């Protein structure tokens, strides 16, 4: 009790509903889904405190609003609208339409019978079959990642400190300074993000696209964006993670991509545009996943090996028993909706999902970057190649959704579990909130999507309701119909080499003594700057430099003030994401565009 | 003794010589003469300390290098290169050439016999006749302005604190914090100015031309440039000065100029470009000088009235006796060089010079802005109208130089006297340094100018050595040949109205009780934003806002730390002016141009 409340369920439903509308409409118009996890924590506090104070004003007495209750409300609210974008409503499930089929055009794999129309009944059934699969895998993941590996989730840590500060009324020698120090940088970060908004009024202009080291380095993604989220995240991360991130940027963007791009006419065709698996993006996706798989497989096998040895020498199996039940339920249900999907396609997806989900959850616990979109695109490509021209596009799209959603749900909610750990929230109550929130998400989102779908015209390339990613994901399946031959030359060989390189580094860190194991780079921390630019790496290294400078200047103060200052920078930028979404919701666009030119 | 040293004279000659070359070449190529007063103080310290330490390394003993000696060296050095730009070598004396005469073209007033060629003999004689006139007027001005009126010269105050910090080795509870606090902001301001340099690579782009309130307000000069000099200057100025500066910007740029510009076809011709006395710049120059004259005349008359009453009831006259001697020497000498100039033209110039010099020196003591260039342009216009088409262009140019130089010398060296006051430097030793420095300036500058003039081609509009202001000043004289009829409609009436308005405000402040005299705006502080934009006013108000916020937060700390922090911001930007000049000297230009566009 005192954590699961009726008022909390009502507040979570309201927050989950309004956030679903914001996420859905933005996805159906621009496709740039914002991260609104931090804003939900603030809205949960304001809504419930206002309700309690309203009762106080009228004389009605209510139960005290504690920090554990606030975490549960955010947890239920987050899972409600997470399905809105993790379910592929604007990316993959929208790519099954006949409208998207016609936009793709006449091409191999795009057979006349590979289009599906949206509907409330099948979408709700599709989500319920697969949404409750990731939740069961989370229970074993919480122990190994949050409490055993002690991974720091910067978004989870920042939200936990924010939630604690709201409910911390104790007067201590440090508590007062923690809150006041948090407020000074929270307001500054929010105003800084608010100020930047007026000058990001075009393609690649603003403080985000600032060439701090010149235009030549900026085009190589080696600039410094003024993002306090990445600076704040890097402050609470260990230096080895921040250094490893810089190495990945230098190896990929400073060495590898310039060298590989020198063969734009020999290795891969030059007529095809970039950002496609046939041209220079095959290297981006496959090498990046190779590093994570090379490191993720070693860790996952080691955990199984340790567990196997412990049992041989002698609720963990309860979660997997329930996971198998939902896995079978999905296997018997999904091919009924889609004749294209075969029964064993779903079995393979569910078998490798805990492994893929573990890798992304582990990666999110180091660099605060959720790479579940990359896994869905890779899973879409391989599954599309597992079927011929017939029943291939739908097979890739549907199988991609299962992998994309389960992996995204895992990483997103692991940070939410990190918040519960720091706020002394009961894990069993957290499990109930996610199940209730996910169940409502599987009902609200299909209803919300159909309300937009029926009222407006979605998918028109020359209209307000344009979904660019619906066609992009459709083209990935069409290109994925053909096998691995479409990948550029030496793409598999280099990926296999980096798989070995990732494997060697993982082994090297656990075999060498602890003295020399503090300097081995992390293979999957280096993998993040392979898809995103090196600007993220520079920001993380700046955060470590600030902590390194602060620690030397004042060892005592930096011990307890760095988490508070780092959280304020993350929260302040995170809070502004809600007004920025509303401005984007109301078609209000930035007035000015701060462009940089080479003294033309 | 201990202030006038042989090593100081040698160092001042070297600093004065190198600064003359930098000022002369920049004036002959771009015309944007930098303010290098702060950089001279640092170079004086480094040069002499290195000389003393070199003697220490070799075992040679030397007299201790004190703060008074440092002030004298900067004083002699500043006066040496001040004549380089205050003498109109690149603006007015270059406008007398036959090359400039041909560029002006066929127009009334530009008679065939109104060109003069440069020469070492007459230029040296011309300067010696008029350069030592302003110095004598300074001696009475020091008492009334520096010590009696207690005007704060932000550049003089900042240099004095910088010079004191170099020679302050005492260990006190506050002295250590004063120096360390100065160093933190001095390095930050220097790096900030250094960082901005790479992005100001074009016409109106960079952090200086930042539309902090939108593009509409920026075109109205109501933006916030990131200039730490103006922010630092406003911190040590009283709030009434900073508020009055904002009022002048709102009245002129927010009300007057938009309304007057609405008559671009009726009041003044629209074909003629702006920034000319015939179109919208007559209002800028005449109204701005009207406010200063309205306030300056009241103060100057009051000082004479107080002095007259004191004598009636009963070295001041020594300075004026010497000033009259040089005034007569100029009168008998200048018309010999120029047949165009008549004897009584010089007499009128020297009679009104102490009045004009007092007004600019008083204005420089409030807003740290030297407006002697405006007086020279106004003096050029009226004196050109005092002669017909014959002997009119030369009469305006020559008479403009006397007014421009004497007024510029007064304001520039009054800040130097403010430095001596705070550094406990002997005023009589300061007088000797200025005379020696001015005498060398009248010799080095004509030699330096002729070295460039003989070696290269100066005045070519399509060459590296282009002097835009030489022709602009030439056109002012040609337009000034015709009388006050060329001024736009109602220009004199509005200027006369603001003359009364300035007079009323000056009287109102001294007649009302001290309780209500703290809120009367200063007429000549409002006059500064009439020529420059309102961005300067905003920066000054930001500095007052910082002090107002700092004082409320910590009354004790803001008492002694504000001058140190304000000086560091001014000095840091001032020091960078020297490397920026060297980069401009070596034809090195900024790489990037940070342009702002309306989301085109
Ligand atoms: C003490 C700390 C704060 C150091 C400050 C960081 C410097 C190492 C950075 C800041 C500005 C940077 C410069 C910003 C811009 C350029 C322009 C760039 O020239 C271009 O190529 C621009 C486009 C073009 O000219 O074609 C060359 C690198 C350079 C000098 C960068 C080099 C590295 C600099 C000096
Ligand atoms: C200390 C922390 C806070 C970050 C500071 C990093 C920068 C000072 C340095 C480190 C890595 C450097 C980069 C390392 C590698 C490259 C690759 C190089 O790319 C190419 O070789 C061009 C290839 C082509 O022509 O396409 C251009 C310089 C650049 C961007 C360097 C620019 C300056 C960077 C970003
Ligand atoms: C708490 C403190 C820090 C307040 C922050 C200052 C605000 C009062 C300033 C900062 C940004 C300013 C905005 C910056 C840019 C614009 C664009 C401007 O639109 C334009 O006209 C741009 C050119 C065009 O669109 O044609 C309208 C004013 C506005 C909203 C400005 C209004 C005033 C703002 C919000
Ligand atoms: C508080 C301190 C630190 C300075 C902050 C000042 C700004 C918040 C305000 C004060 C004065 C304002 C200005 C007052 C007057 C005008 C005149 C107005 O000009 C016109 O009427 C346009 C004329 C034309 O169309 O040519 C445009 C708005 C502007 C620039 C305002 C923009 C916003 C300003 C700069």
């Amino acid at each position: 009790q005192d954590e699961l409340t009726v008022r909390g369920l009502v507040a979570a439903l309201l927050i989950g509903f309004i956030y679903t509308v914001i996420v859905m409409k933005i996805a159906l118009t621009t496709g740039l889904v914002p991260t609104l996890n931090v804003s939900a924590a603030l809205l949960s506090f304001l809504a419930l405190r206002g309700w309690t104070r309203l009762l106080e004003r009228f004389g009605v007495v209510s139960r005290p609003f504690t920090r554990q209750e606030n975490t549960i409300v955010q947890t239920c609210g987050v899972a409600c609208y997470t399905i809105a974008f993790a379910g592929g409503f604007g990316s993959t499930l929208l790519g099954l339409n006949k409208k998207t089929y016609e936009l793709a055009g006449d091409s191999p794999g795009n057979v006349p019978g590979s289009w599906k129309e949206p509907g409330i009944g099948w979408m709700t059934g599709f989500l319920l079959a697969c949404s409750f699969g990731g939740l069961l895998t989370l229970i074993p993941l919480r122990q190994v990642l949050v409490v055993d590996y002690k991974l720091v989730y910067p978004s989870g840590t920042a939200t936990a400190i924010l939630i604690n500060g709201f409910h911390t009324d104790q007067g201590d020698k440090n508590s007062r300074k923690q809150i006041r120090g948090f407020l000074k940088y929270f307001g500054g970060s929010f105003l800084w993000s608010f100020f930047q908004w007026f000058y990001t009024g075009g393609d690649a202009c603003g403080f985000v696209q600032f060439p701090t080291f010149g235009l030549k380095a900026w085009k190589q993604t080696f600039y410094f964006d003024f993002s306090m989220t990445y600076v704040g995240a890097g402050m609470i991360c260990p230096h080895i993670v921040n250094i490893s991130t810089l190495l990945g940027a230098i190896i990929s963007w400073g060495i590898m991509w310039p060298l590989i791009s020198k063969n734009k006419g020999d290795w891969y065709p030059a007529k095809v545009p970039e950002s496609s698996m046939k041209s220079l993006y095959g290297y981006k996706a496959f090498i990046c996943i190779a590093l994570i798989m090379g490191d993720g497989m070693y860790h996952f096998i080691k955990i199984v090996g340790i567990t196997a040895m412990s049992m041989y020498r002698q609720p963990s199996w309860m979660a997997y028993a329930g996971y198998a039940l939902f896995s079978v339920l999905a296997v018997v249900t999904i091919p009924v909706m889609f004749k294209q999907v075969k029964w064993y396609y779903v079995v393979i997806a569910y078998v490798v999902a805990p492994m893929l989900g573990f890798a992304n959850s582990y990666g999110t616990g180091l660099t605060d970057i959720n790479m579940g979109y990359n896994y869905g695109k890779i899973a879409l490509f391989v599954f599309a190649g597992w079927a011929g021209k017939e029943n291939g596009v739908i097979a890739g799209l549907v199988a991609g959704t299962l992998v994309k959603q389960l992996v995204l749900i895992s990483a997103d909610l692991m940070q939410d579990f990190k918040t519960s750990y720091l706020t002394q929230t009961s894990p069993k109550s957290m499990m109930i909130a996610q199940v209730v929130g996910t169940a409502m998400g599987c009902i609200v989102s299909p209803l919300t999507f159909m309300l937009f779908y029926k009222a407006f015209d979605i998918g028109n390339p020359d209209g307000t309701w344009k979904a660019p990613y619906a066609l992009i994901y459709r083209n990935m399946a069409i290109l994925g119909v053909e096998g691995f031959s479409v990948l550029p030359k030496y793409c598999i060989v280099i990926s296999g080499g980096f798989f070995a390189f990732a494997a060697i580094l993982s082994i090297t860190r656990d075999v060498m003594p602890h003295k020399y194991a503090k300097y081995v780079p992390l293979p999957m921390a280096m993998a993040v700057p392979f898809l995103v630019g090196g600007s993220f790496a520079i920001d993380m290294c700046l955060g470590s430099l600030i902590v390194f400078a602060w620690t030397k200047i004042n060892k005592k103060e930096a011990g307890f003030m760095v988490p508070a200052v780092a959280s304020a920078l993350i929260c302040g930028d995170g809070i502004w994401t809600f007004p920025a979404s509303i401005l984007a919701l109301a078609k209000i666009k930035p007035p000015i565009c701060m462009k940089f030119l080479p003294a033309a």
